[PDB]
Formats: C-alpha cells, sequence, structure tokens
C-alpha cells in the first residue's frame, strides 16, 4: 500500500512502462455531486502515450447527476500527485484520482473535484490564502449485520451486533460469534474510552491505520466513542485539494479493511435512536507565506485578527444555506432533534456545547495551533462540495466587511460575554450588562487595544439552524450569490441539485413507516 | 496458458514429437452455426504425419445443423495459426481451431469458420480493405445459481443472486456466502462503477484477465456495469477472423474460470426482466497498406471518405436481414421492447441513444481513431456467421453506390441536422429547414469542399428496427441476395437455418406460462 | 336458490316490499368489455319509488374499460326479468342483471348488455328472425390448488391437482387429501367419460345443477372430459339475451360451489400445455313464427335453405374479425398451435375435425333439431360482446347475398365433395372432379332441385384461421364494417377495445420466461 508521488504526466508513462515495478492495471476514481466512489480498470500494455494527454471514453449516462441530455459520451482526465500501489492477489494496481471533462477539455460543471481545483485557485490568486489546511475526523459505525426490506406488508430493520447490550438478536443462526455472553457488552451511552473486553473490534483499527500510514495519510489519534461501536479516525492536517482526496480513500479503506473481517462500516448520521450520530470536525485555517492568517501577536482578542472573525461571521451568516450541502439527507435532521450534545444555535463560543464553530483554547499561544472547528458537516455527502462551499462563504465574509458577532459563553440559558469582550467591543444595544460575570485565563493589568477593540462586534440575538430540507433547500434558493462568483457554481447546477433532492423528500414521504401503525391505529 | 504460433502444418508435428515442451493431448475445437463450443481430445503418439494433412474421423450426425442426407462421416482439418498450451492436471494441451470439411476437401457450406475464411478472402481479392480490424466489447452476468423446470405443473425459476438487493431468496440453503446482510448489496440499476464491498466478484475478473493477457488476447478495459452483478471486458482490436476466434476462446475462458469459483456465467440477452441485457459493441475499421479506408484528411465530413458512409448505409438499408444472425433468439427481443437505452431507430448518429451505429467523436483528427461502432448483435448467437453477414452487407454498400442517409442527432423527438451537413448535402425535401439550431465542435470560417457535397445524402425518414423473429426470418426471405455473392452463403444454407428456427418459435409458443394465470385467470 | 319472473319495474317494488318474502337486500349484476362480475349491495327499506326509474350511484373511474374523461357518475338501471333470490346466512338476496347508462338515460356505448338488447331488437325489426334460440356446452377444470409469482428471480408455477397422475406435487402440506395413491388416478387423455373411484368431483357436480336446475336454468347433460379433471356443462337452448345472461350467472355459481369445497375451477382456455382446452360450442339457430329459418321441408340440401348457408358464409368470412372478440387472450391461441382435435382450416364440414362450423347429421328430418355448431369462441371474453358479433357478421351475410362455400368433407387431406353437393352447384373451376368417391346416407333415385341448385357454391380453397393477436386485431381493424351497422359498435368503442388490448400485447412480452433459461443459455 505504498504511496507514489509524480510532478508531470509523463512520469506516470514511464513509472508504468518499466519492468521493476510490476504495474500491471491503472485504475481511475471518479466522485459524484453526491459522494460516491466509482473505478474503472485499464490495462498496462495499452495505455499509450496519447491516451494520458486525451482521456478515457466513459459513459456517464446511468451515474447520478452526471448526465447532459446529448452528451453521452465523456471523459477521465488523469490526474497525478494522488497516487498508491495496491497488491490484490499478486498483482500491482495504481490508483488514481481522476477527474471527467468534456470534448473540448472544458472544466465539467458537475464535477465535484474540478469545484476544488477553481475555488482554492480562485482564493490563491487575491493574494490571501495562498494555503488552506483542513484536518477532519472521521466517525463511523461497525455493525455486524444488516438487513432491512422495503414490501408495502413485509417492511423491516434488523441491525445485529456484537458490542451493543440493547441488541437482544441473537447471532447463533450467523454463519467470530462463538460465545455471546451479555457480560462483556457495552452499556448504552457508556462506551466513551473502552479497551480490549469491550471493545470488540480493536484489531481491525490497528490494521485500517496500518494502511493509511504506509500511504502517507498520517492518523493522529484513535479511540472508540460515546455509543456501542462507534469509532473515530483524526487525520493529519492537509491541503484542502489533498484532503477531500483522502477522504474518500480512507472511507474505502475503512469499508473494506472492515469488511474482510465479514463486518459492515457505516457512515450514516444517526443510525440507532437512542445513540449519537456520526460527524465530521473541519479543523480549518489559512496560511499565506508560511504564516496563520489568525494571528495578529497580541492578547485581550485572543491572538486573533480581524480577519478571522470575519471568515467566522461567514459561515455563520450563510450556515442555512450550507446545510443543504453540508448536511443534505434525511438522516442528518434526526441528528439535530434531541439537543443533546447537538447544536441549537448559530454562533461561535470557546466552551458553549450548543455552538456550531468552538474555537480552541489548547495553547493560545501558539501561532501554529489555531484553528476554527466547523461542526456541522456529515461524511455523507461528496467532501469536495462540502469544503468549497465552507471557503466560499468564508471569503464571503472577508470581501464583504460587515461586523462580526459577539462570542457569547453561555452558562446555563444565561449567554455571559468574556471578559476581554466586555471592554468596549459593542457601543450600542448594551443588554447583556447583567450577564458579565466572568474571570476568564488568567490576566492582571490588561491592555485595551484602541484599533481592534471599535464596536467591531454586533450585539443581536444567535439565530437558530434549519432542522429540515426543506427549510435548508429554501434558504439556498434565496442565497445562492456568495457560490456563484467567478461562475465556480453555476446557476444550473444548483437548480439540477435542489431538483433532486426535492425528488428524495417526496419519494420519502409516500413510504408508510411502522410508528404510523403504532401511533394512528 | 502460454499462445504459440505456427507458420505451416510441419511446424506442428515437430513442436508436438518435441521432448521439451511435455504435450501430452492435441484438442480440436469446433463451431456450429448456432454459438456452441466443440472439442476432441487425441493423444500425441498416435498422431502421424498423414493424419494433419487428412483430418480426424468425427461424427456429426448429432451435432445440430451439421447433417448432411448421407455424408454421416466427416473430417475435422488442423489449422495453424490459432494455438494455446494449457496446464490441466500436470499435462499439457495444445487446443486448436480446427474447421468440418467433406471427403474430397471441398469447403462445407454449414460451417461458418470457412464462410469467414471465405469472405475475407472474397474481400481482399478487390483490392478494397485487404485488412479488416474488428473489436468487441462483451458484457456478462455472474449469478450464484439458478434453477428451472418445464414440468406442466411444477414451471419454476429462481435465479440465486449475491449483490443485487432485489434477490430475496435466502443463500443459507447452498452448501462463500458466509454472512448474508443487505447493507454491502447493489441496488437496481446504480451500479455502473462499483467497488470492493458492492463488486462481489472482482478476484475472479483479475484471474480471467491473468488468463487472457497470458495468451495474447490482450484486454483493453474492465468494469461492472449498470446492473447487479453484470461486468464488462473491452478487447485489444484484431484481424477479423483471429477476433471471432478470439470470442468462442474467451467466452469459454469466461465460463470455466466463473465455475471454478462455483458460480456461472452467462452471456444472455436479457436475463432479469427489470434490469439491463448483453450487447455486443463491435468497432470496426478497414485498412488498405496500412491506411484507414475511413479517412480522407480533410473537415466538414469530419474526416470521412464518402466510402465510409457506403458502408454504414450498406448496414442499415439491410438491417433487418442482419437481426436474424444478429440477434436471433426470442430473448433478444426482449432487449428492444422498453426502448430506455435501446435502439428503436435505424440511422446513424453521434450522440443519438436510439441510434443502431454510433460515430466517434473522440479523437476525430487522429486517423487510426476511426471506427463504426454497430450496437444490435449478441453474444448468443455464432461471432463467425455474424461479423461474415455484416461485412458481406457492407461490402455491398460500397459497390452499389447508392445514397447515404442523413446523421439526423435528434435532441428530443426533434431530429437535427449537424451544421457540418447543414451545407449543402440535400437539394430537394427540404423539411428539417426549422430545425437546423446547432454550432456543433468549434469552427470558424468552415471551407465548403464542392466535390463531396453534392446532394449524396438523402433526407428520407428513419425506419424501424424488427421486434420479433416472424419479422427478421421474414426480412431474410425477401432480403438475402447480398448474401449469395460469389456462393459464399449458399440457397439451401439460409433455407435450412430459417427452417430450423421456425421450429423453435413453434416449440416456444405452445409453453403456458405463469403470465398466462396471473392475466388470464 | 328460486328464481322469480316480472314483468313490469312495478311488480318489483311489490314484491320487495312484501313482508312475507323475507326480501332483505337487493344486489345488482354489472358486466365488462372484458368478461366480469360486478356486485354491489342495496339494502331493502330504503329503496323507493324513484330509484328504481332513476338509477343507482355508482362510480366507474376505476372498472377496466369503463371510464369516460369526465363522465365520472354513471348509473345503474334495474331490468327485470333476470332475477333469482338466494339465502346467504339465513337472508334472502334478489340478484337482478343491472345495465349502466348515463345521466340523460342514452344507451352506453361501452355496456355489452346493452349491445345484446340492440343487435337482438335491430334483428326483429327487418322481419327475419324474431327470436335467436343459442345453447352453450360449458368446459371447465377443477384443481385444488395454484400457486404461481411474478418476481423477477422467483417465478413459479404450481398446480395442485387430485386426479391427474402426472403431477407429482404432493398433497401432504394441504391443510379431503386423505391418503395419495397413484391408484385412483386418471392418466393423460384418458379420461372421457369417468367414474366414482377416479371422478374425484362427483358431488359437486350434482350440487352445481342442483343449484341450476332450481333456478330455471335447465341442464342437459353432464361428462368427465377428455382431460384429467375436466367437466362439462350442456344447457338448454334460451333466448339469446337471457343465455348470455345465463352464462355469467352460470360461471359464478360453478365458481363459489366448487369454492365451497374448497378447490378451485378455472374457465381458461389451456391450462396445462400437455392436455386439452375449454371451448364454447355454440349451437345457433333462428325463429320466425315458431319456424325454422333453416328449414325449407326437401332433400339434396339436406332440408335446408339457401338462407342458412348465406348465415354460416357470413361467418366464415369474417371470422378472423370475429377472433378478436371471441378469442382474445394471448392464452387462446395455444389452443390452436397443435392442432390435434383443433381447427385449422375455415370452413364448414359435418364431419371434418379441423372444421370450424359443424352442421349436425343426427335427426336431419327433424325441423326442431337444426343447429350450427360454431367451436372457435372460449369462455374467457364476455358473452355479451361474443354474442352480438357472431349475429352481426351473420346477419350480413343475408343481405349481402353473395356465394357460400362448398361444404369440403375431407377424409386425410383429400377433400372431398358430396354426393347433394356433387350435382350442379358449381359450374365453373371442376378441380374437385377427381375426388367425388362419396355414398352419403341412404338415398336412391334421388331429386334435383332446379332454382336452388344453381352455381349457388364457390369452390375457393379453405382459408385459414388467425393464430395470433396481432394478427387478429389487425383483422378487425380493417374489417369492422359489419358491426358499425346502425351504430351498434361505435368507432370510438372498436379504437379503445383495440388500444386495450395492444397494451396487453406488450406488456407480455416483456416478461422473461423459464423456457428462454432452457433455450438460450
Amino acid at each position: 500500500m505504498k504511496s507514489v508521488s509524480f510532478s508531470n504526466n509523463a512520469e506516470l508513462y514511464e513509472y508504468i512502462k518499466d519492468k521493476k515495478n510490476d504495474v500491471e492495471i491503472v485504475a481511475c476514481i471518479i466522485t459524484n455531486l453526491l459522494g460516491t466512489y466509482f473505478k474503472c480498470f485499464f490495462y498496462v500494455k495499452e495505455i499509450t502515450l496519447n491516451k494520458l494527454e486525451s482521456g478515457f471514453s466513459f459513459d456517464a449516462s446511468s451515474i447520478k447527476l452526471c448526465s447532459d441530455t446529448e452528451v453521452s459520451d465523456f471523459f477521465i482526465k488523469v490526474d497525478h500527485s494522488t497516487c498508491y500501489l495496491e497488491e490484490c492477489d499478486g498483482k500491482n494496481i495504481l490508483n488514481i484520482m481522476c477527474d471527467i471533462k468534456r470534448y473540448n477539455g472544458f472544466d465539467y460543471y458537475k464535477c465535484p473535484r474540478t469545484i476544488l481545483k477553481k475555488t482554492c485557485e480562485f482564493v490563491k490568486n487575491e493574494g490571501i490564502a495562498d494555503k488552506v489546511c483542513i484536518g477532519n475526523e472521521l466517525e463511523f459505525f461497525i455493525f455486524d449485520k444488516v438487513n432491512y426490506s422495503l414490501d408495502e406488508y413485509n417492511t423491516y430493520l434488523k441491525v445485529y451486533d456484537r458490542e451493543s447490550f440493547s441488541c437482544k438478536n441473537d447471532l447463533s443462526s450467523i454463519y467470530e460469534y462463538l460465545i455471546n455472553d451479555d457480560s462483556k457488552k457495552v452499556k448504552k451511552k457508556s462506551g466513551y474510552f473502552t479497551t480490549d473486553p469491550y471493545d470488540t473490534s480493536n484489531i481491525i483499527k490497528l490494521r485500517i491505520c496500518r494502511a493509511l500510514n504506509d500511504m502517507n495519510i498520517n492518523v493522529q489519534r484513535y479511540h472508540h466513542e460515546v455509543s456501542t461501536s462507534q469509532h473515530e479516525i483524526s487525520l493529519k492536517y492537509f491541503d484542502a485539494l489533498t484532503n477531500a482526496d483522502f477522504l474518500l480513500i480512507t472511507k474505502q479503506i475503512i469499508k473494506t479493511t472492515v469488511s474482510s473481517f465479514n463486518r459492515t462500516a457505516t457512515f450514516m448520521p444517526k443510525p440507532l435512536v437512542n445513540d449519537n450520530g456520526n460527524g465530521l470536525h473541519c479543523n480549518i485555517s489559512l496560511w499565506k507565506n508560511n504564516k496563520n492568517i489568525f494571528y495578529h501577536n497580541d492578547p485581550s482578542t485572543f491572538f486573533l485578527s480581524k480577519e478571522s472573525f470575519y471568515f467566522m461571521y461567514g459561515i455563520v451568516k450563510h450556515a442555512k444555506a450550507l446545510q443543504a450541502f453540508c448536511n443534505a439527507t434525511m438522516n442528518s435532521y434526526k441528528r439535530l432533534v434531541p439537543g443533546f450534545e447537538t447544536c441549537q444555535k448559530l454562533f461561535y463560543s470557546f466552551g458553549s456545547r450548543s455552538a456550531v464553530i468552538r474555537l480552541s483554547l489548547i495553547n493560545y499561544s501558539n501561532p501554529s495551533e489555531k484553528r476554527i472547528e466547523f461542526r456541522l458537516p456529515d461524511c455523507a455527502n461528496s467532501p469536495h462540495l462540502v469544503m468549497a462551499a465552507i471557503i466560499l462563504a468564508g471569503y464571503d465574509g472577508i470581501k464583504s466587511k460587515e461586523q462580526p458577532l459577539v462570542p457569547f459563553e453561555s452558562k446555563d440559558n444565561h449567554f455571559y460575554i468574556s471578559s476581554i469582550f466586555s471592554k468596549y467591543v459593542q457601543h450600542p444595544e448594551n443588554f447583556n450588562i447583567l450577564t458579565h460575570a466572568l474571570e476568564g485565563y488568567e490576566s492582571l493589568h490588561t491592555i485595551n487595544e484602541s484599533p481592534e477593540f471599535k464596536n467591531f462586534f454586533k450585539c443581536e440575538e444567535p439565530q437558530g439552524i434549519s432542522f429540515s430540507l426543506v427549510e435548508s433547500l429554501d434558504a439556498l434558493e434565496k442565497d445562492h450569490a456568495f457560490l456563484t462568483v467567478n461562475n465556480i457554481f453555476t446557476e444550473e447546477m444548483i437548480q439540477e441539485y435542489i431538483k433532486f433532492k426535492r425528488e428524495e423528500i417526496d419519494a420519502y414521504n409516500k413510504y408508510v413507516n411502522a410508528y404510523d401503525y403504532h401511533l394512528y391505529y
């Protein structure tokens, strides 16, 4: 599973044709506007010099959200710098990330990897944020078996689990499930950091991250999580184009290495009603000339610059439009209903559990360790469309120069304001003056910086989030202006996306449940 | 599975008798007018010099469509240049393609490999197309088990599948089917390019194309297809006589390597009513002195010569007669009824899904990359009879010098005409003048070539295709004149073929279905 | 199950409201263009004087072939003279035959019982055939259980039988099937007249015809037939409007009295490929002033009048158009393929098994015992549409005055001509002069009647029958002129009927069989 790097399309063709490497098959990897993973296999002896400049013939009339009235034939453009070898049955396979194009070589408007290549090369052209470093924290469940059906008279679910105490299905029928005892099972919401007797799948995780560190997708940490059979991988920080490339490769490596142990692995938001969901924490930071944009080398603003709160409020202003892309499934709004360890309100806070963006108080003096943790997104959607919408929303927060919001740390229901933000940041609407009981970190004889401490912040009430797709798709219809800058997201791209999801809601509401018989009979 | 080449019948007898090669058995391979695969085994120590000039004794009174009133004894004529070694149980077996002859050595009129040797050596004798290069794209299903019956009271089907979500049979009875979960199954019409968790048979495909590349049947590409457990192999371009030889060897290698994994592989057109079928895309091109017949090194005709549209219209004129041979099964007309991704009309278009012949818009400037993609045929029939009927139909399009048809690209139901064909190609019947809204590929200040742009094309309505065998066999009865040139297909050959298929339709219509009880009871 | 008769709509309302009869529910019976049996239940205490002149509210937007763009509300017109009482759970139910009408009271053009009321009152208005007496001979199978399915992977049939030796299903699973021994079972094609050990359902038949003779539907004869579990009821001769009324009541009484014995009864043409089918022999005769139209009280023409052969040749001329109505199912053309005891040719003969119409040689001197036995029809279609098309075809044979055909009795393949038809009936085309070896019934010193023996008959070759629906529906499209006389069958009636059946053929040919896997794999 060793990873190989290249600089020009010619270094592929010399590496492929060399007989020492034993490379037999060259595979290509494509992605949808939805999150899917397509793959076609090409043989080495037939690849020529011409088929790398030109692309491979491909019919995309059957791939969802990839059809043009009369463009029935597309290309597959081989892109270098994202490759890794494999050993499948004693045969070596390159795996190359590959975009899809039109006949002339024009950028297809429904390719998500061509969107991230455009929005990153758009931001770099303004002298702001030549690099975007994004980290991720994947959360997945590992079930044993899953059976469902959709017949009108026989619909069912059966989730078979090995660690959960509350699954009372029997695994003796499953043809390695040797002894079924409830003594070594994890009870509900009580398995945060668990070990060998209770963590049934510890050998799988060392074989996943062996296969990821060999590929230079370096892994920062690992634990079990607050659910029965829910795990966690937190990766190293990467460039924003190679992050979304490494997220597709991670999800397929997690899926295949689990299924070689005869189990399943899922990335749904909210399976299992009475347990937690699966999120994506996107730790974002911008860089200019190997220096953080988010750092001013001063206190009372926590060493931040206004150029950082402009990036946060650009997200909080457009967050109901980002929810169309970030969580765009009917499952994901079953992740927000309860509100326990969930985002209810749309603001940024240091330690409020109901905040969407959370700022880091670990190593506040260190410039490298500065980030913005966006917690709304799911792994269900395509990672190129999500990370391009966040940058295009956050970039419209810097050019617009509107006022950011107060951090609003709320002990109970009482929203407080920190001691560093009590000093001169809101001239009008002094309403939280009763709520200022804070001492913060240790600071004595503080200095009030004059140009950073102007009104700059607005004290409004923090708004809510959309709790369904019919609220989020209508927020995208009235708020799609920050995405259409330099024609990155076209107008037809967004209309064909909202038309697809509104077919999925209508086919979802026709289906008669088993809660309909319990409730209304 | 290494392949060996020979030049004269004597180099067989020296290679067979040499003790270094350990060749123990010599096997022969025969083929029917239908697509079958016959094989007889001969031992090396008994083969002499005389038994290669003469043939082997063979009784063909029991092989279907291979009986003569009183010729009860035939020959088997060993033909060189199509051999490959094997390793079956530590024993080396030659496998030689072998024709069948009469006592004198005359060409038997019901041998399909002797028909392709005649129609290729007929075309080469007119100074036109010394070589015919044909490529193929095989599509096959891989089921797990299949049970059927034909008792009057107990007829059934049971197709057992491992990837399809909609097969709700249980595989626990089958005595490697370990865990049956619906989580790793492919839903319908949604598995175009799939991977390891969902593509259940990926190890089979690397073992097929290992066995094909060792035999110098080189494989261009591989993918899953738009059905649950339907795959695809696209091969290299070969000479037309060695293509149909390599198609029989491929179908038997696919069948045996799948069945050594305890599965079945089929080449039916339309198993499984609610999924796709299996086709043969025949990419055809002709060559003269290592130069394409289909290339004139000019634009507005897409670099084509009239000698190419003569070959296309020779097929479209005789396409209902070719359907007797190309798809001649009662299953194959269940592949045309729906019309979704199906050929409804009989014309040639660049990007119309309902066209029979599709021309390639990838690399239009390259002369090597020029072809004609005929999409009507199935793998059910014998590949020597199909590829000989296409050449004999397309050759009658060049000698006849009739006018070809307009390309007729149809956005919806509105048939348009390209900008390159709008300029001066039809003097009378200007009916599509309302439908000319096209811009094509990029071309500014175009040049109208005078001798190529005469009336040359006729604007008629594109006709339909036959949708049953009773329409196609009657089109063969009134249209068998292009096949009887130089007595290649004899008159008795076609009469005995239509008499065989009309026995198969009558025995098919007697059989009382299970749709008869649902519908009429 | 006693039958009651009435003369005016008022005698219903006095019989219903009288307390001696205990009539609690009044049921209505409607019929489709297809053969169906609809029934709605009305209570006596709510029926008033006004609801018998007006009709009952009925929605026919869901009944097949009974919908008008905007007529969503119809009537149900109660028709007297077709009633019978019942005893269901100690409650007395009238059962009245009831037509459907429009709002004004106009004759709905898609009601089959209103068509027979029109074509019988059309024939009676020309002084020809004031009465039409038609008899019938029903043939039905009695199976025990039948299971089928249409899933793409699991289609099956299972016909469970108790008398057939060749059904090798076991009836021990069926929860009165006590001992399963092959000793008391009927072998194939060998059960014509069978008895108590072998005829498993003899008690059912005495309970059917007890329920039919109580209703004054008098039964002429009963036997087993030439198949395992195939029976026969031949009824008394009735008026043509009350015959088709009594056929619907018979088929429902046969279906319910069999199903109260926990069995099934069917009227399909050809279930069970290797056994016989189910027909309708329609013995037809016309009457004028209690005298047979078909009788002239002379010999050499068998006591027939030209007015009879005009009625036969009116059927034989239009027989491919009658097949659209008489047998209009995809099953029924599985009843003609074999040709054994089947109609191959389209002529009328005294003792030819392959004749469509067979004339009676029993009691040729008796005038009452004269009839025409049409053997083409099935019980699948609606009996009002079939018997109206036969009269309208046979009436166009009398007004047209064209020549009838020769009777053409054929010993083997040699068509002979009787001694009575050898004498002077065809002046030109003397071709059967070699085939006249006949002696007939006993007749010496015969008399040649001069005005009846003119050329009168034509010697053409007897044509064939259509063997599929695509031949019969196209014969109806070019031959629908004899039905449109006095606007009985409207033009929109026939177009909407052919459009319905051509949807049924297309949905039938998509379905992939189990004979497709046996034959083409």
